[PDB]
């Protein structure tokens, strides 16, 4: 209810697969369900949780690659800006 916008359609399918329902979502509203999705699907390595391997996911089939490290916010913001539709650049 923060006058927020809609994400990319495969992101909305990943949110539905997490058990959610929606149209408009913030990065925080996405993340609540995306952390839950990655945990229930196990899209991470138990020993290196600082990486997620979405290149094998719908996020990967959309972007051609979506495997990344969570410790590096700059390339992560560049990916987010393509998967959650917004301003910038
Ligand atoms: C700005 O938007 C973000 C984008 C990417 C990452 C983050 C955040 N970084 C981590 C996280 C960080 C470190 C880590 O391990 C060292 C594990 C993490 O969780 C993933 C494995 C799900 N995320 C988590 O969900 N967490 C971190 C906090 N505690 C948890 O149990 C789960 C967030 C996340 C992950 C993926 C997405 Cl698509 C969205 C949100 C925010």
């Amino acid at each position: 209810q923060i006058n927020q916008v809609r994400p990319k359609l495969p992101l909305l399918k990943i949110l539905h697969a997490a058990g959610a329902q929606g149209e408009m979502f913030t990065v925080k509203e996405v993340m609540h369900y995306l952390g839950q999705y990655i945990m229930v699907k196990q899209l991470y390595d138990q020993q290196e949780q600082h990486m997620v391997y979405c290149g094998g996911d719908l996020l990967g089939e959309l972007l051609g690659r979506q495997s990344f490290s969570v410790k590096d916010p700059s390339p992560l913001y560049d990916m987010l800006r393509k998967n959650l539709v917004t301003l910038a650049t």
